[PDB]
């Protein structure tokens, strides 16, 4: 299947968005996506259910994985 689960910068949605066409993907709050490129226009091109779409900035948050590493 997917076996990625690879990306730059990793991000999780705190609130649910419902996408109206194909170019845009609808996720749920409370999971994790992959930011691969970064618009100014509130467009944050993220990864999810093994799609590219455009998803609004606001409804995303970088996430903060705890961990021994160090720097």
């Amino acid at each position: 299947g997917s076996s990625g689960s690879s990306g730059e910068e990793k991000y999780v949605t705190v609130q649910p968005y419902t996408s109206q066409s194909k170019d845009e993907i609808g996720f749920e709050k409370g999971v994790t996506v992959e930011v691969i490129r970064k618009n100014l226009e509130g467009w944050w091109y993220i990864r999810y259910l093994g799609k590219e779409g455009w998803a609004p900035a606001s409804y995303l948050k970088k996430a903060k994985d705890s961990g021994p590493s160090s720097g």
